[PDB]
């Protein structure tokens, strides 16, 4: 039955710099975003709902405008991020007000901002990952059905074990509905670039803080190999530029890594992609593999420069000679990088920021192959609720911005976070001029690390 849906990523006063699909789903706001990618949880709802719904459609009001009104009596689907969560509660008012059966979709693993979504939302349920693959029936009336969260049983322990459903039958996603043009990935293509996923889920332990696996429980989910392929066909038919896989280990599993590179160059799709994954996944071979198949660079979490971070909080028992001997094969193979920094983990010291920074500038990273992001405690992590027992968050969500000093440590003041946190902003402007802003720079971290205010 269905009627009339209309699932919409709402206009915030972020702009285009709110980015929703990343920080697991729950958005990051980043000033002059480059990197804007396209509604793509909303597009595979469109794919599993648009068999039994009469009329549906996909708005991003930050790029195809405003949605003026609704007819009332059909369904309306907004997509609530972290930092926005009043804005799209707001927007979600505006079309209860018109007669919209309202829903919500989000990651955001809360009771307590649920409650905010039924309130000023008015939301007959709020819809989460595990729900896509179920979606028709949760609009059947279904509440057994995974993902789907009413305000009755707002506490259910089903939404902290994410029970994913048959990912090998669901449809591919109704790309076919949004003109990807307006959407950029600098690194392969400024127009017509897609997002795409080849499996859901991360089991590794710096879930201590990465929001990845609390979105996507800690279980890797694939999907086929032919699955994938089969959306590199749909995406060379409809003309897009380029694929950006959105995995959060993309080459967790190395036999069906290479087996997924093989059959995307027996497919021949002419289709550029992006993938992300951890380096301690990746090898020659794998390397090789990737560049071969199409694949134009990686992401990959270094997250700090310091020896001693590495071996306690990054959590991922990662070498810096490791990250060091990896930069040489991927620049000697071919594979774009950008490696991805954290700054503020509990642990984390001035000299180790400073240490950080010393890395990048070693390294010799170009401006766009590194990514700095300031500590956000994410709710539901353990370190959001050591956070609040230390009394560390000083801001308020709404600059949950991966990259807004928002909170401090037991060794860290907001003083010292926000004072980097404009060091990242100097690291970027520094690294596109010459090498003399970088050894001012340079100089600059030593003072700053040493002297300790
Ligand atoms: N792909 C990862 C990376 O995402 C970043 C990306 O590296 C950066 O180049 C863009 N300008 C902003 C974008 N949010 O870093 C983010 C954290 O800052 C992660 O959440 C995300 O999964
Ligand atoms: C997924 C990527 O995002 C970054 N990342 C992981 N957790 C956080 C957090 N809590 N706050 C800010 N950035 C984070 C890491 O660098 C990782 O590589
Ligand atoms: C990025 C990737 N998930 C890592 O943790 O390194
Ligand atoms: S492996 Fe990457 S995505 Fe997974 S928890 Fe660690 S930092 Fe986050």
């Amino acid at each position: 039955r269905l009627g009339t849906v209309l699932l919409v990523s709402p206009k915030t006063s972020f702009g285009r710099d709110l980015q929703r699909t990343y920080a697991g789903g729950l958005g990051t706001v980043c000033k002059d975003e480059d990197f804007l990618l396209p509604p793509l949880d909303l597009m595979r709802l469109a794919g599993v709902l648009r068999e039994d719904a009469d009329d549906i459609a996909i708005a991003d009001e930050e790029v195809t405008g405003v949605v003026p009104s609704v007819e009332p009596g059909t369904t309306v689907i907004c997509h609530v991020s972290l930092p926005s969560l009043l804005e799209d509660a707001e927007r979600l008012a505006t079309f209860r007000a018109q007669g919209a059966r309202c829903y919500a979709y989000t990651s955001i693993r809360s009771p307590a901002q649920w409650r905010t979504l039924f309130e000023r939302g008015g939301c007959e349920g709020v819809l989460l990952p595990e729900s896509i693959s179920f979606a028709r029936a949760a609009l059947a009336g279904d509440h057994t059905v995974p993902g789907l969260v009413t305000p009755d049983s707002l506490l259910d322990p089903r939404h902290h074990q994410p029970a994913f459903g048959d990912l090998a039958a669901e449809p591919l996603p109704a790309r076919d509905l949004v003109d990807h043009t307006p959407y950029m990935f600098p690194p392969i293509a400024r127009t017509g670039i897609t997002s795409i996923n080849g499996s859901f889920g991360c089991p590794y332990p710096c879930r201590f803080y990465c929001p990845y696996p609390l979105s996507e429980g800690r279980k890797i989910r694939t999907y086929p190999v032919e699955r994938i392929v089969a959306e590199f066909r749909q995406c060379a038919e409809l003309g897009i530029t380029a694929a950006v896989f959105r995995d959060p280990v993309f080459s967790f599993h190395r036999d069906r890594t290479l087996e997924l590179c093989q059959a995307l160059k027996a497919a021949d799709t002419g289709v550029p992609w992006w993938c992300e994954t951890r380096i301690d996944r990746l090898d020659e071979e794998v390397v090789a593999a990737l560049v071969d198949a199409g694949c134009v660079g990686v992401e990959v979490g270094v997250e700090s420069g310091d020896p001693d971070m590495q071996a306690t909080a990054v959590r991922k028992r990662l070498n810096l000679d490791t990250v060091r001997k990896f930069h040489a094969v991927a620049r000697k193979a071919g594979l774009k990088l950008v490696f991805l920094f954290l700054i503020g983990l509990p642990r984390e010291t001035r000299m180790s920021i400073r240490r950080t920074f010393d890395f990048i500038l070693e390294l010799g990273l170009a401006d766009t192959e590194f990514n700095l992001s300031v500590i956000t405690p994410y709710p539901g992590t353990e370190l959001h609720q050591i956070a609040v027992d230390k009394g560390w968050i000083d801001g308020s969500q709404n600059a949950f911005t991966s990259h807004n000093a928002v909170m401090h440590t037991d060794e860290l003041s907001i003083g010292d976070l926000e004072r980097a946190s404009r060091f990242v902003d100097e690291l970027h402007a520094v690294c596109k001029a010459g090498p003399a802003e970088r050894a001012e720079f340079q100089a600059r971290v030593h003072a700053w690390s040493t002297g300790d205010a």
